[PDB]
């Protein structure tokens, strides 16, 4: 595969004569160096979220290059596929879903503001691990960020800030006329397609653990919505081993609740294949995707369905989210207020150049959208309490 | 020997013993809690743990392409990595004023020390298996052995003072059975050596040697840029203290570079201040080489250190001793080590009155077990040393 895949957008900085490293092992080790990789620990942490993904997404791929070994050579590395694992919740606002939501209706006269747009973002632009390029990223890495690869202008919309045009151009310069006339019709890189996977198998998995122990989730709820659902889903496997995982999430013992996380963890891994993308893409990474069999596909289903409905809608989180979105907003009207005068001094300058090419809300829903929750708060309190 | 990849305890996982290592200890709930221990800053341990761990990889790639003769001994990617991912999951809260407090308060039951409590986790507490914790291979825990003699070998009398109850280092005596299970493979004569005193105890294996110097850079280079930009160090401070003791250390990359170092570090830009800390941290690693230990010791893991060249070691001690004067002594940080003593010692104190009652009720029942063997103390240790702050500050909120 072609060397361009390798690039960064600049080569202003020379590789060290002793560093032998690949080009993603670089790309791994900025990304954990960097500020917004840090901040996901006060976002079981998002942090924690994107280990786990790192370590499924590693396993996927060592299990498709044991079904499939034509494919070994175009699989992507270890330190690729932690790399989109561990990047791809950098772009998640304060408040998750309400925080989203806020920004979104703040911006909806500006492009608005959705999660995955903002990650893109801030790896090609606002970590300042290089002035003008962000993380400055090698290509292929950047293609696998992009699980919706084309503009928003093409809840908020998936897609890419045009503002940040000129990056996503990079991406795909060296991609094919025809090619890159598919991409904005839906369609998503081999190794984002591997990422999805390995963050859907965490979400539904590993969130369910502890949704155990602290009795967010009774075994008599378990049994009514998910381990029935899970015994008609059509798996083999889940339906031989429903009941018995059923008695080891609620062992109340750990080294139990492990062998079936465990368990289930590896059953999902092993029912993903690269299967070819049906369209008529040309480049080697656009026309093949990992797909997890469809009946295992239902039982994750399941898991994802249930986690959210007894974790995520219930009142004591939805509530929490209500405040988060209102608090957003507060932040958004008094900081547009005067922005020259309420935003930190150099986020203030950076709002002064980009009202040149009146893009200065744009900034401002960048400081919001990189707050921890504590940071909205504390502003929120010195602003309004 | 393959018995350095024993544990003391699938078809499709074909990773190493040490590639299992690292995985359980980033699941572990002890690993999880270092994220815990008007800014955007996030440093913790937990972060300081990766840039240990990500330094000693480095160390090891340097030392394979200086040093082919030592290639089969070098620890690899993911034991290198195990051993900078674990080191610190022993401490308490509230740093070494929780480890004072703890110590005190088991003056007469084995004392408290962070290292000694690291030990006790991966060998029992972590519930990953239910009797040998994370079930590290012999070679990992080896690794993490810094100081590996008992605190028998390793009393104060008469408000507390620091000096007087900073804790031995070394391992607990009720673990002396997985110490006898790691060191089990040595001839006696490097185990009547391991046990050697300088109590402070003198020697240590290869791999630990390389994390070692991994978090010793870490800890001297990667607290300085924020130090920097939250203004806990002006620039004056950075000239009389650092700057200055760098032009005199006798290195001649630091004697060469300092005066542009020191300006890249207060560039204002983060873009340029990175480039200052990655030359330091290259600067230091590429000056690191195993040679032998001046002891006779026979088992190849501990007949050979990593060492670190001597006019680099004192440009390192002297980063270290500068993150230590304007970041962690100042009374800022000093008193809320004072405090989390002061908590300490009530929730000790407290739980200590009745156990049974104020325990919650999965430890009350570990306490009522280890009765049988009057170890009812080191539980309820146990459990306040696994707390975080804020954890801790709930509790002691409930009884006060
Ligand atoms: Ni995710
Ligand atoms: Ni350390």
């Amino acid at each position: 595969l072609n060397p361009e895949w390798l690039a960064r957008n600049n080569d202003e900085h020379k590789i060290r004569r002793n560093d032998h490293r690949s080009p993603f092992q670089r790309d791994r080790a900025r990304i954990l160096h960097s500020a917004a990789f840090r901040r996901l620990q006060a976002k079981r942490t998002r942090l924690t979220h994107s280990l786990e993904a790192a370590q499924i997404g590693t396993g996927i791929v060592a299990q498709i290059k044991l079904k499939q070994p034509e494919f070994r050579e175009l699989l992507p590395s270890d330190s690729l596929i932690d790399s989109l694992c561990l990047a791809h919740d950098i772009g998640h606002p304060p408040y998750g879903h309400g925080g989203e939501i806020a920004l979104n209706y703040m911006m909806r006269d500006h492009g608005g503001f959705e999660g995955n747009a903002q990650t893109f973002r801030i790896v090609t632009s606002l970590e300042p691990y290089t002035e003008h390029h962000g993380m400055n990223l090698s290509r292929r890495t950047l293609l696998g960020l992009l699980k919706y690869p084309a503009l928003l202008s093409a809840s908020p919309a998936k897609g890419i800030y045009d503002c940040d045009l000129a990056s996503l151009d990079w991406v795909l310069e060296p991609l094919c006329e025809s090619d890159r006339e598919l991409l904005g019709q839906r369609f998503k890189s081999l190794d984002c397609s591997i990422m999805e996977l390995a963050d859907d198998i965490a979400y539904g998995v590993h969130d369910l653990e502890d949704a155990i122990v602290l009795g967010m989730v009774t075994r008599a709820q378990w049994q009514e919505a998910a381990a029935a659902q899970l015994a008609e889903c059509g798996d083999p496997w889940f339906e031989e081993h429903i009941a018995e995982l059923s008695e080891m999430l609620f062992s109340g013992k750990h080294y139990v609740r492990k062998d079936a996380i465990g368990g289930i963890v590896n059953a999902l891994l092993t029912s993903i294949s690269v299967k070819p993308v049906e369209a008529p893409f040309h480049n080697e990474l656009l026309a093949f995707n990992a797909y997890i069999e469809p009946h295992m596909g239902n039982a994750l289903e399941v898991l994802k369905h249930f986690v959210s409905q007894y974790v995520i809608q219930i009142p004591q989180v939805q509530r929490f989210e209500y405040k988060g979105q209102q608090l957003i907003m507060d932040l958004f009207e008094a900081l547009s207020a005067d922005p020259e005068r309420l935003l930190p001094q150099a986020t203030g300058e950076k709002w002064r150049k980009a009202q040149e090419q009146d893009e200065g809300m744009r900034v401002i829903c960048d400081y919001i959208a990189a707050m921890t929750d504590a940071y909205a708060q504390r502003l929120h309190q010195q602003l309004f309490s």
